């Protein structure tokens, strides 16, 4: 009925330019129909010749499209045949080695990677088959549509004479390859059982708009509604009922991290939805499973549940829920519940994503030794902007270990004490390393990448980009320490520090535009100050992001400076609280164009599957 | 991949017994496969003869199923051809009358009914086409499964030799009929335009019933979450913050009706979901549009919004956030909003259902004159159990017009002695008629039906059933009035009243079982105390409903009698509040089996479309 959006939603992204231009043909046909003058205005010969010339040009365009499709199909078939030959040779070598302990574990890894390579090959073959079917359907539908407006029946004859003889339609090699692959997998690997072998080779409609189950959407809406109502109740309770008898700073300073985490989860769900809709293949970049994947609804549901728990804990800290449990227990219960949810060793509640995240975290935090992929440095980049949660963790540990006297009530709020503040300082040393941890991780990753791929431009400069944070933080700490000690030269520690402000931002900002986002290209074309090809439909997004990155970069250096050095102590807490939720927004904007620039490097290579070895 | 639930969900409910028994064939094949004796000593000849006899019986069953399908298709095709001939003759008569004002309005009505009859005929033809396609697919799939499991080449040969030469597959008369119908509608009726005619004749995937849009489910969940959180907050506020000013009785008596309406909407949504899932075709019975329909999610989304408004109004009444607006304004705003939502004359917010409901309400309340259909008496039956809202309406009108002072913001709470008691007495006697209105409507509908049909068994006994409410209410009112007047003979007005209690319930209860639900049949099989065929899978539902109706009938009788007679001082206002939400539950249970018994009168007639006339 509606072929346009069906074709749009069933297109393989990396081959989007290799399909048929249905919409262009439709617009051309409509323009030709409208351009016809009146019967009386022009003679019948002029109308006849106009129709004839338009038909000729239409058929020339159709011939060009058919030739392009045929060439693409032939190249893909040749590539598939060569890959099959290579895989069969490797499988034969592995099986003859197996026929003739550490050797057993090596073999286990061998048939661990081989059964994945075969699955990837099967996915490629299925994608080629779908491409062929969809292209033929589009040709037939556009010719049928043409054969109605013009009322000249020349499209049916053209289809019968040209498309029906096309090799892209008359060849059966893909089906034979599929059958041989199934036979090889069932015989050599799974040893005679078609059930599990077919189960691991099933291709669900991954290249479509497969809706989520209605229960997931219902849960998302339920959690969102409870969250907004609890938020309104919390705001009213804070405004009306509570009096800040002994400050609420050790309360917001503890509850900031959970709010930041929930906001990050929500924005990540939005990011995933945008990637999926815009046509960016993040599954190939992140090296995920094409058949099993997490949609944005699951992330929204997780964020909603976490927000429900956070709001309930804050409300419990607010009024007087239980008259026997001390009020300094609720944040502990909340964070313990978060940790328990993450590291649950059972097989429930997205058990297939939590383990992947845990292994990724281990690899990230063991940076110098493990090899570096896209996911590792992407997660390290996220942790770079998510350091406020680490700061809150350190502050909460030092507040509970030393400052709060557990024997009274109202443990959390009243910090009424003599030396209240021994934790709101920096002089013992541990306030700068906690903030320099992620920069150190990225610096070490860049060093390892340069060592492996010994090409010193991208990585040594990238490694030097993260080193400016060390200089800035150490100079801020030194200036604050000498100000507290009242040295007459403290002001000089101000001066150079200020330049290490600018040298920081102007560094990273440039790397954000030229290298991370790939803008300001010399082949910009019509798109001014951008690159030649853009995925997202509107340039206003690009211009607004360019505008906002500049502003949000400058108020990242100032937040990390004011917060580690802990200076100007009358508005530092409020400014840090205000500026914390802007860092996540900046990173959320950055992710879009970072992954879009990464994706466009796989569109000139026509790569659609994750190539693997044994 | 999974043909079982596809076949189950794509079956026309009224032709379910005329399809192919796929599950029975699967179970038979599995049992035969499991019953393989043994190679051990049994001997190959015994296994061979067992396989041969099973193959023979399998082929006999397949032949019987094929013959049944062929005969059903032949009968349906003959019926369709005769109906087409009749419709063509009527259309020809109408067009020749049109070719050769009140006559113009009559012609407009004629082409109003004709364009509906043609659409229903087109729906029937499309249903027959789908039946043919699905039956062939099922045959092919089951034969392929048999061939796979029993390692032979008999199934393919049998399919080629028998199913291929079947008329249910080689007869293309339906396609010619469909093309002729399109031609006739496009030429004679829509005058040469295929666009609007085809749009009118399009058959959407009803069987698929594509899982409802995600925004609707999201809104349902959002409204539900807000409702539950507001309910918890309201309960806490009522328990804790309330004040012993003067009574909360003129508040529950006002807010009861909205709660009852919301509960009715929720239970009606559950009812619609149950009807759709169980296979009951309520669209045919209610004479709705087979292409445009309301799902249960829309009713849940209306109910959630109404509950949100109700909870907000109650919270505003409790807290009184605004210090200038009087407290007796909020229920007025709530009920005005409900009325405005119902009678909105624009074209938004389910405008094609509200107008249908309004016309139905007009027909119901003008009962003696209009003809009676299923939708009229069904709605009157619902209003019979929904009289508490009418009682609340009359009480609120009397309370505001007479009692309320409006001068000082004492509001909807209190502060009088006898002003509470003129509205709580029955000197006017108006609270008997407000309760006897729906019984009167049903009684007059039964009288009109008996006059139309001239068959006196069902309708002149139904009218007698409905007439007992008048006796019960009038005797309760007389007893209460004489008790207030202190007559020495008032006790006798008690005595006979008590029998008019029993005579009421034992009447209606019997009509609920034998006639409304069609149970206690004389020719039941293994379903003891039930009817021969049942739609809902489990008999436990039937037995539970049989148990429940008995208790709830006496509860309903005593509740309405006590509420009408205004007797038994304080208890007769908490007992009514407790018993009010049980009469909606009783009606909600009654609807299931009422419509199921109605449905099992077209399944034996093989009627799947609604017949009309011009
Ligand atoms: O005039 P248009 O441009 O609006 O065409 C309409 C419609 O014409 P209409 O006005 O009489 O209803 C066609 O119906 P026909 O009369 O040709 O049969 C319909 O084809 P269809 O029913 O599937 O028939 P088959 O393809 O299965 O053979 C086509 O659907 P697509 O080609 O599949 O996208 C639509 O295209 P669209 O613009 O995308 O909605
Ligand atoms: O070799 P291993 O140690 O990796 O484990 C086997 C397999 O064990 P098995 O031999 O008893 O069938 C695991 O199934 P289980 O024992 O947990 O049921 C399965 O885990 P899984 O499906 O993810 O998890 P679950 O859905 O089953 O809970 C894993 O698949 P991957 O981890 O996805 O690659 C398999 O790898 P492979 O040898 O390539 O088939
Ligand atoms: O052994 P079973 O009883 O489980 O059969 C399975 C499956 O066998 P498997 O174990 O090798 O995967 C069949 O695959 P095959 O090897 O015959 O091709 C499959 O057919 P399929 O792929 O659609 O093939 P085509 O019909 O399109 O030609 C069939 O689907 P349905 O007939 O359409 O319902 C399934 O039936 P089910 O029980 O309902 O899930
Ligand atoms: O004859 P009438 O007075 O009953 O009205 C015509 C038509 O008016 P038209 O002649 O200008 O096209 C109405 O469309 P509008 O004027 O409101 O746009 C349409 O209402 P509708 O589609 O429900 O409502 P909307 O979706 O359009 O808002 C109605 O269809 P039905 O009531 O469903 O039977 C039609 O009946 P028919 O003659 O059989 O085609």
């Amino acid at each position: 009925m509606k072929f346009a959006e069906h074709l749009s939603a069933h297109i393989t992204p990396e081959w989007r330019k290799q399909y048929i231009q249905y919409e262009a043909f439709k617009d051309m046909l409509y323009s030709a129909q409208d351009q016809a003058p009146s019967v009386e205005v022009t003679d019948e010969d002029t109308v006849k010749r106009y129709f004839a010339k338009f038909e000729e040009k239409f058929f020339q365009t159709c011939e060009k499209e058919l030739a392009k499709i045929n060439t693409f199909y032939s190249e893909k078939l040749a590539e598939a045949q060569r890959r099959f030959a290579t895989l069969q040779n490797e499988l034969q070598s592995s099986l003859d080695a197996q026929k003739e302990s550490h050797e057993e574990r090596v073999q286990h890894r061998n048939i661990k990677d081989l059964k994945l390579a075969f699955s990837e090959f099967y996915l490629s073959l299925i994608l080629l088959q779908n491409y062929q079917n969809l292209n033929f359907t589009g040709f037939r539908k556009i010719l049928k549509k043409h054969d109605k407006i013009l009322e000249t029946s020349r499209g049916a004859d053209w289809r019968v004479a040209h498309v029906e003889v096309a090799p892209f339609y008359t060849c059966k090699k893909i089906n034979q390859l599929i059958s041989e692959t199934e036979a090889v997998v069932t015989n050599e690997l799974e040893d005679g059982d078609r059930q599990k072998a077919m189960k691991r080779l099933r291709v669900p409609p991954l290249g479509a708009a497969q809706p989520a189950p209605a229960w997931t959407t219902f849960r998302v809406g339920l959690f969102c509604g409870i969250f907004i109502v609890l938020n309104i109740t919390l705001v009213l309770a804070a405004v009306f009922k509570l009096e800040t008898d002994r400050s609420i700073w050790p309360l917001i300073r503890i509850y900031r991290g959970g709010f930041l985490l929930i906001e990050f989860l929500f924005l990540l769900g939005i990011n995933t939805y945008g990637w999926r809709q815009a046509g960016v293949n993040h599954v190939l970049i992140f090296e995920l499973n094409p058949r099993s994947n997490l949609s944005h609804q699951h992330l929204f549901e997780i964020a909603g549940f976490l927000g429900i728990l956070w709001c309930l804990s804050l409300l419990a800290c607010f009024f007087a829920p239980i008259s026997v449990i001390p009020t300094y227990v609720y944040p502990l219960a909340l964070y313990g519940f978060m940790v328990f949810f993450l590291i649950n060793p059972t097989k429930t509640f997205y058990y297939k994503s939590r383990f992947w995240l845990l292994k990724l975290l281990f690899r990230v935090f063991t940076a110098p030794f493990h090899k570096v992929g896209f996911a590792d440095f992407w997660l390290a980049d996220q942790l770079n902007s998510l350091s406020v949660i680490l700061m809150d963790l350190e502050y909460m540990i030092c507040f509970y270990s030393l400052e709060l006297k557990w024997d009274e009530s109202k443990g959390l709020l009243p910090n009424n004490s003599e030396e209240s503040g021994i934790c709101h300082k920096y002089t013992y040393g541990v306030r700068a390393i906690v903030q320099c941890i992620p920069a150190w991780l990225r610096f070490i990753q860049c060093l390892r990448r340069y060592r492996d791929t010994k090409r010193a431009f991208p990585h040594l400069v990238n490694a030097g980009k993260y080193s400016t944070t060390f200089f800035m933080v150490t100079f801020a700490a030194l200036y604050s320490t000498h100000k507290e000690r009242g040295h007459s030269d403290t002001m000089v520690f101000f001066y150079l520090w200020i330049v290490f402000y600018i040298i920081s931002s102007c560094y990273t900002l440039i790397w954000d535009l030229k290298m991370d986002w790939g803008l300001f290209d010399k082949n910009a074309g019509e798109n001014t100050f951008l690159r030649e090809e853009i995925v997202y439909p509107q340039k206003a997004y690009y211009y607004c992001a360019i505008i906002e990155d500049v502003i949000l970069r400058f108020a990242w250096t100032i937040q990390i400076s004011i917060t580690s050095t802990t200076l100007l102590p009358h508005s530092g807490d409020i400014i840090a609280t205000v500026f914390a939720p802007l860092e996540v927004f900046r990173r959320f904007v950055w992710n879009f164009f970072r992954l879009e620039n990464e994706h466009l490097n796989n569109c000139g290579e026509f790569r659609a599957v994750r190539d693997i070895s044994v």
